[PDB]
């Protein structure tokens, strides 16, 4: 597996554990409503070790580039200013948030032509599905 094969748009058709994930982080209602019912395309562009990661929606809109495998500072939908690593390890793109002293981890990896996005803080753990928009 490579990094290559996550890039492309993707529609979110499954969502497991959000809203609990976001009250592990804290985020407040009014964003938590906001989560509730976005669903955003995720596109994903990799130039070798250059990375870019946007999230599209009437609700929500972010992006933010990197380059794999150095530190970068994030900042999160729910405003959080992380330092932020990306990594394409053992098939999976894992990005490493920081901030204040807290960890999160975002996984994402292909699992039968969907793109699954694991997003874990403190045991607490979010699943999305993703479809190709093609």
């Amino acid at each position: 597996a490579t990094v290559q094969q996550l890039e492309g748009r993707w529609r979110l058709v499954d969502s497991k554990g959000f809203d609990e994930y976001m009250k592990e982080l804290g985020v407040g209602i009014a964003l938590r409503k906001m989560g509730a019912m976005a669903k955003p395309d995720c596109i994903i562009t990799c130039d070798g070790k250059n990375l870019t990661i946007k999230t599209e929606s009437t609700l929500k809109t972010t992006q933010f580039s990197c380059t794999l495998g150095e530190k970068f500072e994030e900042t999160t939908a729910d405003g959080r200013k992380t330092q932020t690593v990306c990594n394409f390890t053992d098939g999976a793109l894992v990005q490493h948030q920081e901030w204040d002293g807290k960890e999160s981890t975002i996984t994402r990896k292909l699992k039968d032509g969907k793109l699954v996005v694991e997003c874990v803080m403190n045991n607490v753990t979010c699943t999305r599905i993703y479809e190709k928009v093609e």
